[PDB]
């Protein structure tokens, strides 16, 4: 399991440097320990001596239903909790709709294809609609109000705020059982904020750290981590276990393809976007 | 609620722009932002039962595309006196960001003497790109834009008028300030696609409309 | 709409210059910009039914090309008194950009007492190149031009007169100020090609015209 970074301060790292690591997004001794020097050195207000003291003392301590049956069959039953599943596709393909559907289906019983856990929706693009959650809840006969009560929502204004919300998420996810974390337009803020060409390495470093935090939280809480990418990065490939390509079929019916999985076949499934649901195609 | 004069667009907005709030329409060039502005500049004067605000219009132009003859066409469309429309629309072209904000000081005092219902700022973000083109001066234009938006919101809450600003997509601060975000994209010929991309109250939805000599008006295949 | 006195050009402009707006004619030297200015300086005085504005003309010259005899020729062309034309045209040569802007202060007060219809600034951009020749002073001439344009637009909206400025093409600031941009190029002999290169309302189109002793007048092969 996790080894929360609090224990690192008893090793004699000063508490301000531990706070800087938590701001950076490192929350366990495991997290600080298995990383090279440059990650901690790149953090603001950290010298090489403090990074060596941190690494040295750290080494001392250390299936959610999609609601489309055809899509469930494509995934062999649904998302694996505890791992990152990336769905990359064109705009207007229904990524946000799928997110809204999963935000409710996660609360379904495990026997019904849920995870029996609360949902976390981190929005960066404004497309969050509680009414879609209400529609999905009424579809499966769940209380829409309780669904919204089991979905915590926050809009990230920038990349730093996007990562900063994870600090509140990690502490809040300890008191209650959650099953799904949604980050919608996860890569959009890395394009709008970091728009220059000399600053590309900076956004790549921030994205790398963000993805590592996602994997860490997934392994820590056993929750599903869902991030959305607009294709108008190859780093996510090694990190994401299942890559889904979404493309539009005309009208409201969408084609889904699996484009990498070591376990799932490359295969395709057709589905539709219905007022109640993300739901199988019904010609 | 000021009628857009496109029925499909009125349905998209649930009846039209809410007065007293900022509604931003961001889209590519030639999507019809200016045409919609010209149409609303006249429809605002329409009776409230006809979807207007029964108030005068204010057009602050930054891009040169202002045509009073277009206002005359919209007025004759709705059967309004074109001459009285031009007499009830005060117009001024902002040459830069400082002049754009300075016009608001005259606007606040002038808006007290007569009833207005619509304030239009066309290519509102263009002057912040043409004036402030460097990279070290970005914070200065962002501060100026922030103050301009705050003045707009203050005037909107003070006079209960509709605030319309246009943005060219060749800031995240505007997100919290604008209440309704509309994405405009070209369909070939003269027919344009409108999409709602954020509203806490209005659905994300789309409506098809056309740009006609008389009007901004529903698409008629 | 002030008649250009070329029928084909009037059709190109839909009848002539819109008063109350800036019309820019950019072209090479010797294309006839000055000739067009001299023609309009008289045609403005024509009756509105004849395509004039029934107002006096104002010629601010920066290039020395002002010829009262050309005004007399245009007046006799339209059967207007050449002496009254020169009596209804106030002329002054601007020696520099600062003097060019300073004349507008006298222009604003003088334009209140009598009805004018046309303001001509010939080689309007030449003084910003001859005076401000360095590279560090470019922003200064741009600021001075911006202020000059703002004064022009204010006077145009105040008095409803036509503002004509000439630009030699051997700046993006002029784009926003001019409403209609006309490109002039030479056809050999004395016959010139006119093209519309931007108008939100007028089509991009071309018209052929000639420069005749009496007039700026349609091409007659």
């Amino acid at each position: 399991g996790p080894q929360p970074i609090s224990r690192l301060e008893q090793c004699g790292i000063n508490a301000n440097d531990v706070k800087k690591l938590e701001e950076a997004g490192f929350h366990t001794v495991e997290a600080v320990a298995y990383a090279p020097k440059k990650e901690l050195i790149n953090i603001k207000g950290i010298s090489e001596a403090k990074a060596d003291k941190i690494l040295a003392e750290a080494a001392k301590l250390v299936q959610i239903t999609t609601g489309s049956k055809e899509l469930d069959k494509l995934l062999q039953g649904g998302i694996e909790t505890g791992s990152i599943t990336e769905m990359f596709g064109e705009f207007r393909t229904g990524k946000t709709q799928i997110c809204h559907t999963l935000a409710v289906t996660c609360q379904l019983p495990i026997d019904r294809g849920g995870g029996e856990g609360k949902a976390m929706y981190i929005d960066t693009e404004g497309t969050f609609r509680p009414e879609r959650l209400l529609a999905v809840a009424e579809r499966y006969g769940l209380s829409g109000s309780d669904v919204l009560d089991n979905v915590a929502y926050a809009r990230a204004f920038n990349t730093d705020h996007q990562t900063q919300l994870l600090y509140q998420a990690s502490a809040m996810m300890v008191e209650s059982r959650y099953a799904l974390l949604i980050v919608d337009s996860a890569t959009a803020l890395y394009r709008t904020d970091y728009s220059g060409r000399g600053e590309l390495s900076a956004r790549q470093m921030h994205l790398a750290r963000f993805l590592r935090m996602l994997l860490r939280l997934a392994d820590e809480f056993g929750v599903a981590v869902v991030i959305t990418n607009q294709v108008v990065g190859n780093i996510i490939a090694h990190a994401s276990t299942t890559r889904l390509y979404l493309r539009k079929g005309r009208g409201e019916t969408r084609i889904c393809k699996i484009y990498d999985s070591p376990c799932l076949p490359e295969a395709e499934a057709m589905f539709a976007i219905n007022a109640d649901g993300v739901g199988d195609a019904k010609d």
